[PDB]
């Protein structure tokens, strides 16, 4: 961990603007960070978790955000900065689109199969990548994936598992006995690929958290989306194999995705897939050189 | 083509002037994307002068060309409006340009600083010499600045959409950047990669005196013969003679015998590596430069081109 990558920022030189969300362990704000000596004002995202926190609690915590800040992949988010205070507060890049499954919801029926099969694609190398740096995800959700553009996201929040619950994400090893690997992220990577095809619906709805073990152990899965031809429904299927070692390999669902990409209609079903936009590359150009600069 | 965007005017709107000059005004503003709710900043300029459909075609040819360009050191042209007066869409930059900046800032200006952006800037007009784009603009107003260790130029490529006109300018009817150019540019009106040359001279005469106007009090009308008779800008004060002479080298009056950009970068270049010797600047002991964790979240924030 090269510690030059991790910002360590006083308070004075950022301020909370508005609140976007919370969840398990914290709250996210549109900030603004003010350069010293300048009078810009930059967007930035900043996190502040509810708990409190020490020195020796603040050791655990640095530790961690230096190998959150070292992650360098164009399909993952990398922690950019921190305040400790007595509340903990983390700084990473603004998304104005906010993540993956409120976008699917907003244009819920209005996505076509090229974008839905290459977000698969970009989650895939994405996951695929924190496996090379050994990272568990351990909190992959469609919540969980950034837009940074409509052509190009992005994965958020992962590795938090040394330093500690999202049920009915999780592999059934996890939630019998708390084991994390890339096998369970595999499961939740499965559970991502759904809420996509189905434009963000809840998994398992009418079904407590309490039972989903039960129903999993039962041999009851997520149903086929209607979208879903079964070459890609079987790949979902093949994601919540009981046997963690039977479910596929990261580097494989990425060859698997990107050869459905390349003629997307054989493998999704969209009604009026001819209504939707598709990413025109002067769109694209103009995303990119506007908000996406990176090298990709 | 594909690398400019015809715009609809339902997905722009000017917000805010941040300035303007001879052919147009400079609004911030926001691109709204067909079908989504997210507003995004941009920079927009509007001409000044209405524009038949003929004028537009000519417009638009250059500006696919200004949308070709591909280099960390220029800005490229994002999209275009054909509104009855054109609309132009770039990137905007929070910094401003960089005469506003050394002007701003011009109390706490070190010296790797303002090497290094005379590097940069060459870098940039000698893509474009590579490109065969000639500027005929450059100034220290059309130098961006992207964060401040990243500057960018802009505004290049007008000259050949000027040229039924170009002639008929006045000196003082501010159309012409008369103290920018080289003499035979004043005299004739045609502009090439030497006379840039010039310009860059002057750039950084700017630059070196964190933003001096330029033969300040003497009428653009006298000009040309103030320079016929070997009158040029005065040596900046934080200048020692070796940035001087490289100064006065652009503005010999053979526009053959003035530096090449290629050569200005590796002369910069070298003084970059030992700034103080060669800029003699007041508390620049103290002057910021940026560590390689402030610089990494710059680039983070608002410069991933890299
Ligand atoms: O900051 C992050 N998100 C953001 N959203 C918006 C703006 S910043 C992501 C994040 C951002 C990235 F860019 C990349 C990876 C990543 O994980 N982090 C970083 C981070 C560091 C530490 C912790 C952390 C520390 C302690 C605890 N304990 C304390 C004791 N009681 C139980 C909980 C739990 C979590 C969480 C995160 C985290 O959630
Ligand atoms: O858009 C540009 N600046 C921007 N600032 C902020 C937002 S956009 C740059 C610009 C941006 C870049 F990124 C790269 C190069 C570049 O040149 N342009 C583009 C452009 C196109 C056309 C013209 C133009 C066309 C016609 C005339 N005639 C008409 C006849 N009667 C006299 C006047 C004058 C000027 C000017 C520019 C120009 O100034
Ligand atoms: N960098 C960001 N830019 C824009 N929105 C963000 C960003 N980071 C997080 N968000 C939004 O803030 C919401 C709350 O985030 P977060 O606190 O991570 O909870 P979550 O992901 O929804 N649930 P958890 O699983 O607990 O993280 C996210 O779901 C997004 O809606
Ligand atoms: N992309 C940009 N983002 C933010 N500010 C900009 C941008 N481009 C230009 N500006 C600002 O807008 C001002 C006006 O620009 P412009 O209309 O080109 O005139 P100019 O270059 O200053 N003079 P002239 O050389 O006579 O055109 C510039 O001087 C900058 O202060
Ligand atoms: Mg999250
Ligand atoms: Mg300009």
């Amino acid at each position: 961990p090269n510690q030059a990558l991790l910002r360590i920022l006083k308070e004075t030189e950022f301020k909370k603007i508005k609140v976007l969300g919370s969840g398990a362990f914290g709250t996210v704000y549109k900030g603004l960070w003010i350069p010293e000596g300048e009078k810009v004002k930059i967007p930035v995202a900043i996190k502040e978790l509810r708990e409190a926190t020490s020195p020796k609690a603040n050791k655990e915590i640095l530790d961690e955000a230096y190998v959150m800040a070292s992650v360098d992949n164009p399909h993952v988010c990398r922690l950019l900065g921190i305040c400790l205070t007595s509340t903990v507060q983390l700084i990473m890049q603004l998304m104005p689109f906010g993540c993956l499954l409120d976008y699917v919801r907003e244009h819920k029926d209005n996505i076509g199969s090229q974008y839905l099969l290459n977000w698969c694609v970009q989650i895939a190398k994405g996951m695929n990548y924190l496996e090379d740096r050994r990272l568990v995800h351990r909190d992959l959700a469609a919540r969980n994936v950034l837009v940074k553009t409509p052509q190009h996201v992005k994965i958020t929040d992962f590795g938090l598992a040394k330093l500690l619950v999202p049920i009915k994400w999780m592999a059934l090893e996890s939630i019998l006995h708390r084991i994390y690997t890339h096998q369970s992220d595999v499961w939740s990577y499965g559970v991502t690929v759904w809420e996509l095809m189905t434009f963000g619906s809840k998994p398992y709805d009418g079904i407590p958290a309490s039972e989903i073990s039960s129903i999993l152990e039962k041999g009851e899965r997520l149903p086929q989306p209607p979208i879903c031809t079964i070459d890609v429904y079987m790949i979902m299927r093949k994601c919540w194999m009981i046997d963690a070692d039977s479910r596929p390999k990261f580097r494989e669902l990425i060859i698997e995705f990107s050869k459905m990409a390349r003629d997307p209609q054989r493998y999704l079903v969209i009604q009026g897939d001819e209504r939707m936009h598709l990413p025109s590359p002067t769109d694209s150009n103009f995303y990119r050189a506007l908000m996406d600069e990176e090298d990709m």
